[PDB]
């Protein structure tokens, strides 16, 4: 069950995604907005646009054994965003989903805290 | 910090978060097969749908502590007549996302996996 031993970029980015969702949507539902806009704010942190940003924003810091994972990450045109930012988004959740497995459940609060700390 | 389940928590607030957990702890279990991504994604749909979280509220909520069935309850009762299900499973599926949701705001992750089991016990 190691890391790369039977989970794929694609399988890592899909258990990434829906952490990411988790997170996003702790944060903002506690601030008692409502439905309306608790998607709009929640949209804007979950789309491949934004979570690329978030990718080139920390890949040069993050572990060795994530920097690669994130690599191989990055390899049908996307719908709202270049084919650039919907790889690093893929690296991102693919990423995500390793720490979790990993137990490393830290190194992504302090990737939450950094989209926090920007709206 | 947050506040109480009922200081200030809608059941429909609860059920947005519910639903997300809802979705990770399923790829999880479903995501340890080798499935390949279309058929993952079949056995993920099939239990992340109103009508099976239905099965799953209906064959617990008479066995959960009484603070969730408190808001299981008030979650239940949308002018929105729902696609795949009736009014009353997706209701008692938002209910469902609702206790979910809540028990994991309070600290009580082990009431989820409890739940959890009981979707892949009947799974195999
Ligand atoms: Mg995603
Ligand atoms: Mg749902």
């Amino acid at each position: 069950s190691k890391d790369i031993r039977d989970y794929s970029g694609l399988e890592l980015a899909f258990l990434g995604d829906a952490i990411w969702e988790l997170e996003i949507r702790k944060y903002y539902l506690q601030f008692g907005y409502n439905i309306p806009t608790l998607n709009k704010y929640v949209k804007a942190k979950v789309n491949a646009k934004y979570q690329s940003l978030i990718y080139k924003k920390i890949i040069n810091d993050l572990d060795e054994e994530f920097k690669v994972i994130g690599k191989r990450a990055k390899n049908t045109f996307p719908r709202s965003c270049t084919v650039m930012e919907y790889k690093e988004a893929t690296a991102l959740e693919a990423i995500i989903g390793a720490m979790y497995l990993l137990k490393k459940e830290e190194e992504i609060k302090k990737i939450i805290n950094i989209v926090i700390k920007g709206e």
